[PDB]
């Protein structure tokens, strides 16, 4: 599998700025090295340099819209470039708002992509439904074609064009969804597997249906947006919006192992890892370690084992 | 959903007296407020004042029988009253012995009720089978019609009349059952799902069968007696009789979310929460928080989300 | 059920010597007493005294081959003796290398035995595939008939005769398998349920298939080799090779409860418990406690309860 690593040290989609350290701690944990330890072809396109936009007052309640909108616009470009290089874009980012540019850039090359959004949240608040104003909780609303007409023209996002339909996305792990967000869920008929469905069906059936749902009619490129708060904070504590009762370490690896096995993974986001929020140096390493393990699984690392195409017994 | 809150600060069903603080810490955690934050109609009937019965020597091995028997008799009355007010009785109690009065009072109004008992124990010891003498581990024996004839006339329980049949109760979560208790299980043919069955079937199937079992022939009012030690102590540590290998936070919420969805919940007990037993201030908050989350789920709070009947996108 | 307890304080199959304390801490936790508390017939054949083999240089990369080979040869003899006494051999050991002698001795009496290997590892490295040289990670390679011809004549194992076929063994819990080990897995067609399969099917189906797999054609004696690192280190931290994402306390007990229920358990190993590796006195007790609970389950202790064949209500 050939990857296109892209560091995205951004945080203006939410209050806490430690998420910008994401690319740093992840790379320093040997991610690139570990990918190469596998049969992975890796090209690191570096960390995107997000220049400061000192003048960026709120748009109504929406915070740092110009900074956010510009970082996603830039990202979208780098992603598109890697997708043109015939590589799977791996976005080691800051907050989840970056998803807007990652998915957008991906769709430019493969407009028929299907999205898997693992998160404890749906992040589909509109600028009028969000109560926090944090954009890392509204990325999905900017992308849905069905929602084009409700989203106001927010400074910094003029370049955006909704690229995915409500039927081309599956949510897995939900356990903290706002009222307006849930209204949108049921109204647009979005397919989701909240923690209740996971508990009911088991992660195997959940993944079986998710993949059947998105790859029913035909095979299409898959984009996986992975918010680390989708996993229980007993696994990923150094994250800004933890919610108890999350997916287990195992369920996290099962999800990714199944996605990889599709052979259709083409876009991947690893978001919301914030070292600064770790209560102890071990919570940080535990969060980073869990984050790396999930990434390796997306590119082939299997729990049952791996082996090159040779005769080990000779 | 309309609730009838009833505080039951009682502890004489067992040794440790910190359980009496149950109503206090639960209410102070905003339970009433959080219920109102939902579409819940709440009337708090206050904390029942249990006067001291200084003269209450053991009956054979059975401890504090008069104190226990009187608190359940009183409770039964308050429950019946709330059930007559057309409200779902919510009993924030002390020890599980109170179940005797809660279920009894409930049955007075709805004699056809079905019982779901979530606990790590079966609490069906008779005064002759119990080895500890603690009544919080014998409540079920006073209620079963099938057992009427074996239970001795214990001071304080003359007012009791067995109200439920062995076939109108399901156990979920069992992992610490005494020999005589197990003998009673198999002999009366009581339906139960111990941790082994949960592991075997999954919580979804367990709940599917539990509800099919109790609501097969017809729909009937449901009484949920929830002992917090049914959940693993990694979730509810501040409890008197913890047993490892318990139901998860998720399984706990799944159970309740499914019960609520029946629309038949009419009686609820939240028992054995003892702040005094928390090893740290966080074990207390973790136990209380888990206790509140389970209660909210019984009245509609869903992990996938909630929304009023309006147009959020306008 | 009648047991034949055998202490095996050995550690030369790996670096750390604290595993030799296994028999000691296990017995001192009341294991023999607790077995008797059940309807178990127990005869403790004592702790095998492994004399020092001061002169034992590496064989290529393989470490302490003579010490290891001799301890398994001795063990095999004691096991065979207990199996001749019509008792179920219970091997409280040190490292997993001892499996070589336990299974070998067992097969002498019941050559048709079936093996269940619960571990986070496959321990099927050959002296030429192992990279660590630690024999506790190669035991399975000495036993497989299919592998006879690749394994070099290692000092200390001249007495060995491969006793099991690749089709008479099931692995459960795998999550850290070496490349050569995985090559062997797929090539010999060994049946296994890694953590991925557990996640996919559930432990109930996994056990259903494992037992159907080994007891399909006919009923045969079952040998359970239980490496405590098969369970998540949140349960068994005092172990030499911990790997996160392991089987839960519940899954561990479910496995054993199901094996016991077969009535065919005839050989049992409880390996890799190392007190010296516990970060705190509680990690040690937690590891030992978990180890005892699993053993009791193999001999009848059920979570739903137990009761003698009498009338408890009289
Ligand atoms: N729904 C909340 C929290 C969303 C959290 C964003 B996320 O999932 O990216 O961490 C909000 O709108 O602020
Ligand atoms: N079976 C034990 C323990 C029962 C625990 C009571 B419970 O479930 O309410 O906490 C006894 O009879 O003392
Ligand atoms: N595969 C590694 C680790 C095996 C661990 C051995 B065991 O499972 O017994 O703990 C090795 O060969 O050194
Ligand atoms: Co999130
Ligand atoms: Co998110
Ligand atoms: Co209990
Ligand atoms: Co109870
Ligand atoms: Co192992
Ligand atoms: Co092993």
């Amino acid at each position: 599998r050939t990857i296109g690593i892209i560091g995205a040290p951004f945080s203006k989609g939410q209050p806490r700025g430690g998420v910008e350290e994401g690319p740093t701690v992840l790379r320093k944990a040997g991610l690139l090295e570990k990918l190469k330890e596998q049969e992975c072809d890796v090209k690191d396109y570096g960390d995107l340099p997000f220049a400061d936009i000192p003048n960026d007052s709120p748009f109504q309640i929406v915070k740092n819209p110009r900074s956010v909108g510009k970082a996603s616009e830039q990202l979208a470009g780098k992603v598109a470039e890697v997708k043109k290089n015939g590589r799977i874009s791996l976005v080691l980012g800051g907050d989840h708002s970056l998803a807007i540019g990652s998915i957008s850039g991906h769709a430019r090359v493969h407009p028929d992509l299907g999205v898997i959004w693992v998160d404890a949240h749906t992040d589909i608040n509109t600028p009028l439904t969000t109560t926090s104003g944090n954009l890392h909780g509204q990325p999905v609303s900017f992308l849905l074609k069905e929602l084009k007409g409700k989203i106001p023209d927010v400074p910094g996002f003029s370049w955006v064009t909704p690229c995915i339909s409500a039927k081309d996305i599956v949510y897995i792990g939900l356990r903290d969804v706002d009222p307006g967000e849930h209204y949108i869920l049921k109204t647009l008929g979005i397919k989701y597997f909240s923690m209740t469905e996971v508990d009911r069906l088991g992660i195997g059936k959940v993944m079986e249906e998710t993949l059947s749902y998105l790859l029913g009619r035909k095979k299409r490129p898959i984009h996986l947006s992975f918010d680390v708060d989708g996993l229980d904070p007993s696994f990923t504590p150094a994250t800004g919006t933890p919610v108890v009762g999350g997916l287990t370490y195992r369920e996290g690896l099962y999800i990714t192992e199944e996605i990889y096995k599709t052979g259709l993974l083409s876009g991947l986001d690893i978001m919301e890892v914030n070292p600064s929020l770790g209560k102890t140096p071990e919570e940080v390493t535990r969060t980073v370690n869990t984050a790396v393990a999930i990434t390796l699984a997306c590119f082939g690392l299997a729990r049952e084992g791996n082996h090159k195409p040779i005769d080990y017994l000779n």
